[PDB]
């Protein structure tokens, strides 16, 4: 099944775990033989949770994010396993937040304190 | 030529105007002919500042990596066709821990199209 994404690949190979408007963890297997190919830049990373947060929320706009740090460098051969979290949602200003981590074998490569996105 | 990035592509087409220590703005005209995606993703906007930030920090002295960044707003969309003008600003060079912070915008038609408050390069 495939949804949402201005991107044009997606970058969650597998949803493990989700709990409804609480949380959610997926992984992606970096092959070499990736779309945008080494290393994946951080900047995809803030995309392959962006997308994940997006699973568990379902139209939504990415409007902005807030406290990335990319601890560590992605590698083809990496799992990146992912889980994002429902901050707050607004069915007013229509507006949703959650947080996003990234591991790799079981050590956070990349954090983001706040993802914020936007209705329709 | 010269510039680091682990992302292939150089989201600049090229920086019309340049002052080392302080500043440097450049232009991308988006096309149809590129991978990214149809509209530009936002964090390769993120990409594409982070990219002229770092040709500014190789002209002021040297690897800079990128570590971080924080405050982005993506306001308005970017199409195929529309012309990208991006500026970034050198804030610091705490250098003692090898660590450099610009800030930078990217307007579109005179109009802001993207926001990014800080972004940190570091190390190697």
């Amino acid at each position: 099944k495939i949804l949402p994404h201005r991107y044009p690949f997606l970058l969650v190979d597998k949803v493990i775990y989700m709990q409804p408007n609480k949380t959610i963890i997926g992984l992606k297997q970096v092959s070499t033989n990736e779309p945008f190919f080494q290393i994946m830049p951080g900047v995809l990373q803030i995309e392959a949770l962006a997308q994940l947060a997006g699973i568990l929320c379902l139209l939504f706009l990415f409007a902005g994010v807030d406290g990335v740090r990319w601890k560590k460098p992605v590698l083809p051969g990496d799992t990146l396993t992912m889980q994002a979290n429902l901050i707050s949602f607004k069915s007013s200003l229509g507006i949703a937040k959650l947080s996003g981590v990234g591991y790799v074998n079981g050590k956070v490569v990349i954090n983001i304190s706040e993802m914020t996105f936007a209705l329709s």
